[PDB]
Parts: C-alpha cells; sequence; structure tokens
C-alpha cells in the first residue's frame, strides 16, 4: 500500500506484461473494480491470488517478498 510497496518495481512488470492496473486486470480475469481494490490496499492478496499474478506477470514465487512481503502493516 502507500505504506509498504507501493508496488513500483510490480507495475513495472504490469507495464510490461499487461500494460496497466486496467490490463492487469483483463489479463488476469478480474475486473478493474476489483483490481483497484485488491493491488491497492483494501484485499491484500492471499497465495493464490499471489500466484495467479506471477502467472501471468511471469515472476518467481521467491521473487515475492520484493513485490509482496507485507504491502500491509496494520
Amino acid at each position: 500500500g502507500s505504506m509498504s510497496y507501493d508496488y513500483s518495481s510490480l507495475l513495472g512488470k504490469i507495464t510490461e506484461k499487461c500494460g496497466t492496473q486496467y490490463n492487469f486486470a483483463i489479463a488476469m480475469g478480474l475486473s478493474e473494480r476489483t483490481v483497484s481494490l485488491k493491488l491497492n490496499d483494501k484485499v491484500t492478496w492471499k497465495d493464490d491470488e499471489i500466484l495467479k499474478a506471477v502467472h501471468v506477470l511471469e515472476l518467481n514465487p521467491q521473487d515475492i517478498p520484493k513485490y509482496f512481503f507485507n504491502a500491509k502493516v496494520h
């Protein structure tokens, strides 16, 4: 979130693969409405949700703490 990862490194990959959060949604199979909740700060990803992003974005499960570790801390 604004505290603990503004997802800047992630967003780069998002742009690199999809373009934008909008397109992220599209590729992931989510709606922008939902993405902008989850990929923002309210609805922090579950492990399978992380995994699905990894599948789209082509990330690695070990490279995860760099993108999504806490990304929320309260």
